[PDB]
């Protein structure tokens, strides 16, 4: 077997033999050593999830060059990924926490979401190419994780869930409303059947490099074939995140963003569209207009799930766990359920992400 | 490599007499008969040399009749042998059947046909879906039943061609003005792209992938379902909307009452899938969603609308396609089956535009027999 755990001089000593100072600066051990990145995957969840990502980073890489980092080398045996050095930049979700209002984070991730999404898409490729893609992007144990902790443990009184006792009584309001836990069930099975386009799989702040004038979307690590509207749905979710861990006035950057990214996005898988499917229907008036309706409503719905799961669930946000004092914090997590519900519920009914946003807002004043 | 073409000696030596009896032109199937007990047998193979495809197709069909046996080894042959290099399949001889097609325009009624189409659709259905699998069994389920080539077959030809002036298509003149309408019609076309879209994103459970009447065995008392070779993980809706439309092509075929038999058949197998799906639902979901009031049947009412999208557009296919139907082509005279074909075309556009508006299959064949007096 090929496989060896790394060290700094491990690392080091690969660097040289591909031609290409060390510290771990890290499940997965990163080795920072002019600059590069070496990544490695540690054996619960298997390795091959490093193949998932670096061929993620390099599809990702042929439409938006400027958005992911360079990849340089990758191998699947050694689970071993070596990639561009992005240390000068700052995780966004630290950043927004800050009060970094990134002013281009939502233009770019509005055209990473419409290029990636697009053009892995059938509109964009022969069906026989991406059925091949389908299989090679197959990610059981990566999608298990989601399934779980995104579209399943929230809703009911699972192990994996953690939260406040204060919030217990709007957690089981939650878990004993059939009408909103029927539409999570109707998004879980898109997320395990709808085969639409290749998917970063968790697009969240937290997966976002960022300065003023840069941002970089990393750790693909989740991505597989699944629902077109999912990564637009968990960013907006931690837009809005983000929002509720900010007062007043200090929030309108984040709306601001929500109501850009979904923009963005509209107008660049519009334009990716228009100049780019293969479909003979792709030109018949109302066609796309269509797709972005149900692309939209799936959207709102994951954004909601997102809301509902980083409050409750296994993996929270340190948007909402630094709010403080701690009432105001008790108040902000049931503010996140209440949104993420009436998110799922009322999906059908926005019409425009600014409907999204003054309902949200209604909702936190 | 080890492939090689069968004959009739070549098949006796792999398994009396053998003759060579297959239908279409892309498979043999050798029918092999003894004499010391008056048993029998089926060799089919797939032959490369017509649509250019692949033999690889006879390792999906195998592999699907196999997983179907588990859960309806009643409704489809038994599967005594496969060999994927050889592309073949050693199976159960129903030459004691008829065609199901070819029966029901001989007039032959079938009393159980729906009854028996029914719970294989509601087993077949359910049992290789996320309800009924672990979610990791399922996606590799997924990769094994890949089927590039086939499901561009029907991509093409159920969901594509008949809705522009594209070369496979294959009318009348005089059915022209109503081909051309339908052309033109954008918000039909808009829909047909829809369901296209569904076809080939949602992976929802291992269907047949081409469950018309010619790919059923019948008598008075047996149903066997054949040829699962366009299987594939795709919509639970489509095997139901293809079925179900092909019942209403051979109730366009007949006349008067001579429908009602057909009719009955659409509301049954509808009736039987529905509660087929649900004992299926209730009994072995592994979902902790499952058992939450309105999810089965909220759940059963978009497998209707897919399934009456899926029907519309068989209905359209199978009138100006590639592939015709008997039903439709053998009707006489000639200005009676120019009729029924502009029927078939206006009964597929409003299934297509208005599945979402029925409620019940009742409403679906009340629908039909409006649009058809
Ligand atoms: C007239 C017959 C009843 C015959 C009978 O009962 N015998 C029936 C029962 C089901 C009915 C259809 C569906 O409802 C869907 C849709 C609802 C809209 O609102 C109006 C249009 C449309 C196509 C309806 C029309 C008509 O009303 C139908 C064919």
């Amino acid at each position: 077997p090929l496989y060896e755990t790394l060290n700094e001089s491990s690392a080091v000593a690969l660097a040289v033999k591909l031609g290409l100072t060390c510290q771990e600066i890290g499940l997965n051990y990163v080795f920072h050593i002019r600059a590069l990145i070496i990544k490695q995957a540690v054996p619960p969840l298997t390795i091959d999830r490093a193949r998932i990502e670096s061929s993620a980073l390099i599809r990702q890489g042929e439409h938006v060059p400027h958005l992911v980092p360079r990849v340089f080398y990758s191998d699947t045996e050694m689970a071993v990924t070596v990639m561009e050095d992005l240390s000068h930049l700052k995780i966004a979700r630290k950043g927004l926490i800050e009060g970094e209002n990134y002013p281009h984070l939502s233009q770019h991730i509005g055209e990473f979401l419409g290029k990636t999404l697009f053009y892995s898409s059938d509109y964009a490729l022969e069906p026989k190419v991406k059925k091949q893609l389908v299989k090679q992007f197959t990610n059981p144990e990566l999608c298990d994780i989601t399934e779980r902790l995104v579209f399943t443990d929230p809703f009911f009184d699972h192990d994996t869930n953690d939260f406040e006792e204060e919030l217990r009584p709007f957690v089981e309001k939650l878990w004993n409303n059939d009408s909103v836990k029927i539409e999570a069930a109707k998004l879980k099975k898109s997320f395990l059947t709808s085969a639409e386009t290749l998917i970063h799989g968790d697009l969240h702040t937290g997966s976002i490099f960022a300065s003023e004038h840069e941002t970089k979307v990393i750790d693909p690590e989740f991505a597989f074939y699944g629902p077109i509207g999912f990564d637009v749905g968990q960013f907006i979710a931690n837009l809005f995140l983000n929002a509720l861990s900010r007062d007043g006035a200090d929030r309108e950057p984040l709306y601001e963003h929500v109501n850009q990214v979904w923009e963005t996005f509209e107008e660049t898988f519009s334009e990716a569209w228009q100049k780019d499917s293969l479909d003979v229907y792709a030109n018949i008036d109302g066609y796309l207009t269509d797709t972005l309706s149900h692309i939209f409503e799936e959207a709102i719905g994951f954004a909601g799930c997102e809301l509902i799961r980083r409050t409750i669930g296994l993996a929270h946000v340190a948007d909402l766990d630094t709010i403080v004092p701690f009432d105001k914090r008790i108040g902000r997590k049931r503010l996140a359920l209440e949104t993420g519900t009436a998110f799922i519920e009322k999906r059908s009914e926005f019409k425009t992400i600014t409907d999204v946003i003054e309902l949200f807002k209604l909702l936190v004043k």
